[PDB]
């Protein structure tokens, strides 16, 4: 047996890493006020998306490869998009659905139909609530917690009653009240109702912020941190790269809007395909999920251009992965045992993996059997045994000279590394630094479309 | 009052950093044999450029903003491109210029005319020389040394007899003799003849390899290293990022070819303008020089496409820097003294700088006086006092919300950081990690053409 190394991921964490793509939905009063942050003074009468079709949101996301939908149900403005018992500042007083509307239910029904996992974003900062004050913070915490209970205990919310992620945004305006949150009590309730449901927060939960809203994970990206170096004043580079000596497994989730803003603005356009592809390689291609925000318009529909762009992005990915040019390639180099043999890297069996306790550097050489043309290499670690690799490089033989293809720090769950398009038959993967004996589950090669 | 921090750059190091752009020329038997490496078996009869014109090489490089030209005078194949006294394997037995050719002379004459600084590449690995053998190590070292003297002592070579850089490539083929080099003796002779002349080597000299041939400097890029971690087995990431605790100032030179290969190949084309721009931002824009290789063809001329590409590249840079949108902006934040005032960051005077010993984070806010449109910020440290900054980020105010523009690790001699195109009047530069109290000499803003 190989012993584990470092902090190990939970099954829910591994599941998210495997899923890769999640969608965010920011929609609410801000959409009608053409703004990014609201004050809590917005008029509920303005909230009337009469053409809203939550099933279309879910259908398009499902068809374009998203595996989770994180819905904003209360942004910083404090307007609640389901009929909570706990405030009057909700859809109950809006004309939408004649006051009888429940956006969390509408989305949940569609998600259940499509087997789309659900997340829920409930803003800690609340610019509306009279309880949002240091002098009333116990009451505000009870309000927040009561809403968690309403959302997470109702079998009609979630994907068949299940939530996969809870989002606790760390943002608060200059000159807001400095309310402190009862995080542990909140986390306890989340477990009680939803088990190992992932939580995004400023604290030492299973998901952290990557430290930017550009969709950019660092290299290295260690999916681990020490919770005592988080909080609202966590260093951006600490979030972006993680901690080589981290004590908990932590996914640095890469959130980014398809538009400049999180909410829909008529005068904005979605990112180009080119732009989304760069994001993809720097998020999913660095071993962390991409959480891409798609904001419905004032009608309650995704914008036509955004929809087109999501199908274009899905096509791109489907084409990228159409053929693994490394499948069945002969692999040589050191290997711990037959059970961890080199051939496990290209055998297309996800139940087989390679490992070596040899001295570094470790050099794996692939022979594709004939010259093939590629510009992407994919490597994967076995994170059930912990993240280990800290430096590697790749070379390709060109006219009898071993030339560089590219280099990196970490591998993680999955690392895509691009290089110049090359026609080659022999490739070397060289592991040069690792915290423990390296394991890899797969080496793949692709040509970008 | 301010004490220096860390290893300080030499005058020659600072001059190169200020110059930013160097050209490389790989030309020789390999050009005629359509290969990247040679064996020393190449036939000197075949070395016969129809129309070589070094003045044209120099003219174009000068007009396109290059400040130094590093010329290969002997590649791994061992063929010497000046009439050396120390081997018969040279242009003396070539039909070029009826056996009387001297490529170093032709280049130096033109370089002297155009005041183009000169570098020389003399390959340590020599596949031809009968002295290149462990049994004949001292004889090979004496051969290499004698050639350094031929090159570096002759007033007709260099820019008016001066060389700015000597290049000692670390590459050697796997099969080759394991000759060791008399580095210290070589460096002493280089100092005797050429003073502070920069040296690129695998050892602890003034220039190191960045660790790839893609034109990519890391972030961070510490322009310093510990010589005990260099040699041929230096880790690539160590070269690419430098050493936060480095003991010598070291420029990680970013060398890259305009083509896939270093030598000219008929079937290859130059990089796009877009590709060169990306390289630029990741080399010069991360505080290190770009050394761009332009290989003459079999006629001894630069390819017409390569030339056009060099002009397009120069045009781009000229446009980019045409207007500094931050000039004269009001700058607020902590400052060490009147001598180090905030206003020095945008006063246009290269002799005024800012510093602060305030507790981190240090926040500098610029007010441009009116909304301006930009997508690049430039920061510079004062490396005469040592490299210090280890983390910073930049924010811009958009509709009363402070939004991120971008973040990084190091600044160094010069850091360009691109962000989404924004129209803003107010920007914040926030320094969050620094090895000693931070200094900056300038903040500039540009719009990419
Ligand atoms: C309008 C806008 O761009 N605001 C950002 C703010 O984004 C927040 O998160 C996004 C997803 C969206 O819901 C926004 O409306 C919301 O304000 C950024 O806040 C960070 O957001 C990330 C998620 O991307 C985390 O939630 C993180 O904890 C937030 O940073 C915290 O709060 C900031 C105000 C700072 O105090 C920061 O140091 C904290 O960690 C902030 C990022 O600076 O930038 C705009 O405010
Ligand atoms: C054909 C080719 O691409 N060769 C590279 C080789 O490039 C060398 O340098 C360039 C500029 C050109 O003159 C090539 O003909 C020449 O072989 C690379 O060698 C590294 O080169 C850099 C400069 O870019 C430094 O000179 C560095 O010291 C070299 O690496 C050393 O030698 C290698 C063979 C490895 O042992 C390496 O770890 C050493 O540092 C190498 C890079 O691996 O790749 C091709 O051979």
């Amino acid at each position: 047996k190989i012993k584990p190394h470092g902090p190990l991921p939970s099954q829910t964490q591994l599941a998210y890493l495997g899923d890769e793509l999640a969608a965010f939905i920011h929609f609410g009063p801000n959409t009608f006020y053409d703004q990014e942050w609201g004050t809590g003074q917005e008029d509920p009468e303005r909230f009337n998306p009469s053409q809203l079709d939550a099933r279309e949101w879910v259908r398009v996301l499902k068809e374009t490869g998203f595996k989770k939908l994180i819905l904003v149900v209360k942004h910083h403005d404090g307007f609640v998009l389901y009929p909570t018992a706990h405030t009057d500042y909700s859809v109950k007083v809006s004309p939408w659905r004649r006051g009888k509307g429940d956006l969390l239910l509408e989305v949940s029904q569609a998600a259940t139909e499509f087997d789309m996992d659900m997340g829920v974003y409930l803003s800690p900062w609340d610019a509306h609530s009279p309880l949002y004050h240091v002098d009333r913070e116990a009451d505000y915490n009870a309000y927040y917690l009561a809403q968690l209970k309403e959302i997470l205990s109702n079998p009609n919310y979630g994907n068949a009653g299940k939530f996969a992620e809870v989002w606790m945004n760390g943002a608060r305006g200059e000159g807001a009240q400095k309310v402190n949150y009862e995080f542990e009590k909140w986390f306890e309730t989340i477990r009680d109702l939803q088990g190992d449901c992932l939580i995004f927060s400023t604290e030492g939960t299973s998901i952290r912020w990557i430290g930017n809203q550009r969709g950019y994970a660092g290299d290295p990206l260690w999916q681990k941190v020490n919770p005592d170096k988080l909080g609202t004043e966590a260093e951006l580079n600490y979030l972006q790269h993680g901690d080589p000596s981290g004590t908990i497994f932590s996914i640095g989730e890469a959130d980014v809007s398809i538009r400049p803003g999180w909410f829909y603005h008529e005068d904005q356009d979605p990112k180009s395909l080119e732009e989304l592809v760069e994001i993809y390689f720097h998020s999913v291609g660095r071993g962390t999920p991409l959480l891409l925000n798609i904001p419905p318009n004032q009608a309650g529909l995704f914008d036509a251009k955004d929809i087109e762009r999501l199908y274009e992005f899905a096509t791109y990915r489907n084409e990228l992965y159409k053929e693994d040019l490394a499948l069945g390639a002969e692999v040589s180099g050191p290997a711990l045992s037959a059970d961890f043999a080199c051939r496990h890297l290209t055998d297309g069996l996800e139940t087989s993996s390679w490992a070596s306790d040899a001295d570094l550097p470790i050099q794996l050489e692939l022979d594709l059997g004939s010259p093939k043309t590629f510009d992407v290499i994919e490597l994967r670690e076995d994170l059930k045994l912990g993240q280990r690799i800290a430096a590697f490089h790749v070379q390709v033989e060109v006219d009898g000279v071993w030339q560089e293809f590219g280099s990196g720090h970490t591998v993680g769950y999955k690392r895509l590394l691009r290089g110049a398009v090359v026609e080659a038959q022999k490739i070397r993967v060289v592991i040069t630094e690792s915290q423990a004996l390296p394991l890899l589950t797969k080496i793949s090669l692709y040509k970008t479309p």
